[PDB]
């Protein structure tokens, strides 16, 4: 991935978001309620040091678990690191802070269209599909306003 | 769905096809290996009477089953009926006979991009995405050339 947000201000992504849409390189990354990159974002909390804590839900062991991860900053403002068995990158592609944010997680790849409200944002989906045009995605999911107001988008 | 192939010649769709891509109105229609509209097309056999027998595979009870369905003609050449508990329609959106065919099954909705060979047809995917632009799809899957040569696209 070689789309990053030039000039990103990480403090301005703070707050409420909805996972409107998701996509991944491999079907198995999103196909089941319990698939590993089926993660629903709740809230971003930038630290004063400029790390980004992520609140999200994950369907786990037949139910909707509350989860909390922190992505550590790098020399590149639009690029964060999650420590695990593998070195995994979080990239911010594009945001306008007040309506949408596009990002990817990569080691292979999953991306999302975040929005501030439980509404279908045709414009934000256009920009998302445009950004995926380049990437080798084999599954795409989108959610309706009813699902967006439910735990794990049921 | 109000995209049908004007002038369709049902005899000319006979033969080998690959389910390159699928999409559906509802995630649950395609999400699992065993989801009900995860059906992989093998072969179309038009009858002399102008019905269309469909050979396909379905992941069933932990394995890849061989299946055979016949879709009955209507007064509209691009529209067929499958008899079940519900009245279910098969619509041919568009074909060039020698490379691609787009169709939908509807009662709510699932569509596919068929191709004659195990190759990624960028052009045929463009026409497919164009045809879905209108429809309310919430899941899309595509398959690579390796998967296309395997039973149930493993
Ligand atoms: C704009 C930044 C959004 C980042 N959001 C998320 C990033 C990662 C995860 C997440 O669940 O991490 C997956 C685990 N690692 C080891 C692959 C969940 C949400
Ligand atoms: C160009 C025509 C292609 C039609 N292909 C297919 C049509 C239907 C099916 C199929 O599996 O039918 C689903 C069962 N009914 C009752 C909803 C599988 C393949």
């Amino acid at each position: 991935v070689t789309q990053t947000m030039k000039g990103l201000d990480i403090q301005k992504v703070a707050g409420t978001w909805y996972s409107l849409a998701m996509a991944a390189s491999d079907i198995s990354l999103l196909d089941a309620q319990s698939a590993p990159l089926r993660v629903y974002v709740e809230e971003l909390k930038p630290t004063p040091e400029g790390d980004l804590e992520i609140l999200f839900q994950k369907w786990e062991n037949g139910e909707c678990a509350q989860k909390k991860i922190i992505a550590e900053k790098t020399k590149i403002p639009a690029v964060f690191k999650i420590d695990a068995l593998n070195e995994n990158k979080v990239l911010v592609l594009d945001t306008d802070y007040k309506k949408y944010l596009l990002f990817c997680m990569e080691n292979s790849l999953a991306c999302q269209c975040l929005v501030r409200t439980p509404e279908v944002d045709d414009e934000a989906l256009e920009k998302f599909d445009k950004a995926l045009k380049a990437l080798p995605m084999h599954i795409r999911l989108s959610f309706n306003p009813t699902q967006l107001e439910e735990q794990c988008h049921i």
